């Protein structure tokens, strides 16, 4: 029968107030032959009614895709509240229930270093700057550049790797025009994630 | 039936002339009712004769597993021939036949940085010393940190990333005493990649 897939928020958009986190829920392989599909959402257990969802969707394959939306309160996603979406199909025996919630665990405060290009690198028509972000748990984090007040995004992040004291890390690079290096141009390396405060940190990176 | 897994030899183990690569073939699920096990392997094609098996081994779920293992020439991996191992079994209706080879893609040079800690974690009680290894293709790669001819335990690398050129990078963490560093002890970085001179290159970091 049909399967569903449940996906969380971003983590720019449960750490910024400003921003619009929502909760997914996709319901793949629904047939011609039975479209109906309903959604029921539940958060820790009471139902909220506050869903929208969207159209049917025919797919290459020849079965329906069909999407619900639902919006969540910031402070409720990390508080560790638990989102769940309930599919039901006269296609289903049973009713599908998936549940989803924050990346559990004692939250751990990021350290955030930023690391010039090796005087090695300056040979070349393009060098790399790097941002050290370690010590940060759990592994939800959003990092991102910029100069001048604006996003710098030539850049490549690598997944959070599990550090030796069970903390995680990553390093994020960014690579500009040896030129706007050696200019003395400055670039700074934003984090963002729930243990810091304000959720936001930032580092500057420059040629002396 | 049984079940066929074909596994590659380690990376670093087809860049060393010291190590010794090799191809594996094991076979999982063999009953006792037809215990009996042949392989036959090939490369590029041609039936090769120098594989060593190793006698059936019966699992706590009452199955036999039976391993054989080929040895490759380190010149031929990584010029891309092809491993086939080929199964018989009397409960199959027809052998099971597995192939493995390096990745394919052209290759490109790695290029190695060390970069030491920032001046902010330096009033810490632990540094982080940073080797950054950007440009390299395929993804298949070693990287070690030493200091005074032994290596070092407490560093951890990222996965490769796919960057916005097609190649990869990844960076390697050591972390280290901060009396160590200011000491000034000398760590080392070494990366072997089948597209580097002598499949090998190192660099340095001191205070
Ligand atoms: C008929 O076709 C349909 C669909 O059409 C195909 O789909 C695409 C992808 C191509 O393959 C083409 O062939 C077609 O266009 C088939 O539907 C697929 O079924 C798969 C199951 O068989 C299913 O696999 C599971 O994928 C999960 C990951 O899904 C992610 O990522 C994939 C690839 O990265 C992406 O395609 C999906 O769209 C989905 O992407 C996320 O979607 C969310 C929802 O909007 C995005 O939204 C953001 O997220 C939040 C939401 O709150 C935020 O608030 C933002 O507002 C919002 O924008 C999000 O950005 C997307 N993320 C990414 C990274 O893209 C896996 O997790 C899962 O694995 C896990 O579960 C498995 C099962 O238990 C385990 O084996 C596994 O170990 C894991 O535990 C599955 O692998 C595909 O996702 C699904 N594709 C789609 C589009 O739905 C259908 O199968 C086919 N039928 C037949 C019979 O052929
Ligand atoms: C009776 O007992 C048997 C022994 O306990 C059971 O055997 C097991 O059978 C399953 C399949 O049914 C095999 O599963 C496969 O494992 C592959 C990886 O195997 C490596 O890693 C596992 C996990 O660490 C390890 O146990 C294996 O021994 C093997 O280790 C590697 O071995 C090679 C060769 O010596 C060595 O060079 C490597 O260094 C070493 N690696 C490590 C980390 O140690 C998977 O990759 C397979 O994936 C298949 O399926 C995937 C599904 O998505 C697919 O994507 C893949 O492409 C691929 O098709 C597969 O899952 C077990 O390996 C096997 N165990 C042993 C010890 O052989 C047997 O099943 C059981 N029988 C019954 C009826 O219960």
């Amino acid at each position: 029968g049909p399967s569903v897939f449940l996906f969380p928020p971003k983590p720019k958009d449960t750490l910024m107030i400003s921003r619009t986190p929502e909760v997914t829920c996709v319901v793949v392989d629904v047939s011609h032959e039975d479209p109906e599909v309903k959604f029921n959402w539940y958060v820790d257990g009471v139902e909220v009614h506050n869903a929208k969802t969207k159209p049917r969707e025919e797919q290459y394959n020849s079965t329906y895709r069909v999407v619900s939306v639902l919006t969540v309160l910031h402070q409720d996603w990390l508080n560790g509240k638990e989102y769940k979406c309930k599919v039901s199909n006269k296609a289903l025996p049973a009713p599908i229930e998936k549940t989803i919630s924050k990346a559990k665990g004692q939250p751990r405060e990021p350290q955030v270093y930023t690391l010039p290009p090796s005087r090695d690198e300056l040979t070349k028509n393009q060098v790399s700057l790097t941002c050290l972000v370690k010590g940060f748990y759990p592994s939800d984090i959003a990092v991102e550049w910029e100069s001048n007040g604006q996003p710098e995004n030539n850049y490549k992040t690598t997944p959070p790797v599990l550090d030796s004291d069970g903390s995680f890390f990553l390093y994020s690079k960014l690579t500009v025009d040896k030129s706007r290096w050696q200019q003395g141009n400055v670039f700074s390396c934003s984090v963002m994630h729930e243990a810091l405060h304000n959720h936001y940190t930032q580092k500057s990176l420059s040629l002396s």
